[PDB]
């Protein structure tokens, strides 16, 4: 298509001895990169905090605000474990207009300052892909942030597919 074709997984890093517990909690959206994200400097954006709270059954609730980010909603999925510590599956649990799942690799973080994580559509003819980079904080370093950047063009996005957001903590 239009699109930028999806790596293979095994391009994507995992990062290692994922721990649940020390994932859970809010984490700002501090960059978005995909084929579907659009750098438009004369419309930036702004994004509340993504919430990933660890269920009993090791499922996590995510909350976090709406593709395309234009009115500030908030969202619900389920984080289904997938085949190891660090991957799951975001289902969407009802069928409704806008469909898909997704495959969710987490590649880095140090649990209390970044993450960065994959997101790839499990649709058959969807190359959709994009890569969150998480911050605790609003502000992340500037060799973090290079680094995303880094990865991602690695990846095959072009520059003006990378999206730094304005963080916020709620929707307003
Ligand atoms: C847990 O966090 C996120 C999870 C997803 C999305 C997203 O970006 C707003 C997130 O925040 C970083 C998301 C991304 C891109 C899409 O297409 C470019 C899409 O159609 C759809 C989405 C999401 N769906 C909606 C309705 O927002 C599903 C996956």
């Amino acid at each position: 298509s239009d699109l930028i074709p999806a790596p293979p997984l095994s391009k994507v890093p995992l990062q290692q001895n994922f721990q649940d517990n020390q994932f859970h909690g809010k984490w700002y959206v501090v960059g978005v990169a995909g084929n579907g994200f659009l750098r438009e400097d004369k419309d930036p954006i702004k994004m509340a905090a993504t919430i990933y709270e660890l269920k009993e059954d090791k499922s996590y609730n995510v909350t976090f605000q709406k593709f395309p980010m234009k009115k500030c909603q908030y969202m619900t999925d389920t984080l289904v474990p997938g085949s190891q510590p660090g991957e799951f599956t975001l289902g969407n649990i009802k069928s409704e207009p806008g469909y898909t799942s997704w495959l969710v690799r987490v590649v880095s973080t140090n649990y209390n300052q970044h993450a960065m994580v994959f997101f790839k559509a499990v649709q058959q003819n969807r190359e959709d892909f994009f890569i969150t980079l998480y911050g605790r904080t609003k502000e992340l370093t500037s060799e973090l942030k290079e680094n995303f950047i880094r990865f991602s063009k690695s990846l095959g996005l072009p520059e003006n597919h990378i999206v730094f957001p304005v963080p916020i903590d709620q929707c307003i």
